[PDB]
């Protein structure tokens, strides 16, 4: 049911690393290219490294936020403001998680509308640390605070940073955010997906786009290239 | 050689977790106080919260492109100072670590200054992050970070923060900061120090601060308040 073309269609390949340098992400877009993969996906200071060497149809996503939320919604949003100039056109921004576990949806919702305004014209998703909403409270903020990225005009909701000690994309994350706003945003599956029986797991559970750091051998889990 | 007050004199008290809230800093706030410390380290929004209970006489940092150093100098600036305005009289800021590791300490120069000027008025920390410098590079790294603080105007430099897989503080890297720069610079010791022995091993390898996260396990070794 997932062939490796498919899969790859709907990755975005990843280096989020602090020690990365320019090299590692010229290096990061010769193998996303050489797999055919839909995006590469860098921190904010390596996007006009990644821009100046993507070939056309590779797309350029750049994180806001990342990887601790822990940032003020202006300052978000004037990240991912810069990061586009710089030749991103999509941004995974990461929500303030300890505003969603107090209980502040409406803090939650500010700060997406902030970016979002920033970016407009980006595809902007929206990581709700899926693992840590679970574990510190449950199923019902995950639910909610995917229901506000929706209505603060996110075009995705994503799982997880990959940086979380709570983990990354579970099974049960995925079906509840595709479950609850699925029928109008994307579900990008992230974190902590290593192997091709993962990768389809994320997306059997309903998720339309996987965030990978080794793409390759998960590629090599659905066939040859 | 470390009385349970000195060592109080010289600690910052600290949570830094995404998933905060402001009551967890409430209630940090209440400890530092309760333990006679020297400052509180927290994130960027919840400044306002840590100086709205802070009593008299304590010290409020807080981090700034934290904690990966991946935010171009714009953003770290910016944030710096919007933290400063909310109540901070120190920032610990990050440097980006890959551009120190593809040799580009000029960028990182840039970046230091970037800050330096925005909070001119502030007690201005870096974290070089020693312990990747350290593993992905060497000593002679670390040193030459140290003096690109010093000479971009940096009030201490500082070990860690607490998250990088390379892990925190080391005697080896205090010693380094402490000989390059502790004539001028303050050095802050962070990552991993939970016990009174692991602290004064600082103190004695030339930290003048620790970060602590655990501090009453730290200060009661040392005895009795
Ligand atoms: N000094």
């Amino acid at each position: 049911d997932h062939t490796r073309a498919q899969v790859a269609a709907l990755v975005d390949h990843t280096l989020l690393k602090p020690e990365a340098t320019p090299s590692d992400v010229t290096a990061l877009v010769d193998e996303a290219a050489d797999l055919g993969v839909f995006a590469v996906c860098v921190s904010p200071p390596l996007v006009s490294v990644a821009a100046g060497v993507a070939p056309s149809g590779l797309a350029i996503a750049a994180v806001a936020g990342f990887p601790s939320g822990k940032h003020v919604p202006g300052i978000k949003a004037t990240e991912a403001e810069l990061a586009v100039a710089a030749g991103a056109t999509e941004i995974d921004m990461v929500i303030d998680v300890g505003a969603a576990l107090a209980g502040d949806l409406d803090a939650v919702s500010a700060d997406i509308t902030a970016v979002r305004k920033a970016v407009r014209a980006a595809t902007l998703k929206v990581i709700v640390e899926s693992a840590a909403l679970l574990e510190f409270s449950g199923e019902p903020l995950l639910a909610d605070v995917c229901r506000v990225a929706r209505d603060a005009g996110a075009d995705f909701v994503k799982t997880s940073t990959g940086f979380h000690p709570s983990g990354g994309a579970s099974v049960q994350a995925v079906e509840i955010m595709a479950r609850t706003v699925g029928e109008r945003l994307g579900v990008k599956a992230s974190g902590g997906i290593r192997t091709a029986e993962q990768a389809a797991a994320m997306l059997d559970a309903g998720a339309t786009r996987l965030g990978l750091s080794g793409s390759r051998a998960v590629l090599d889990g659905f066939g040859s290239a």
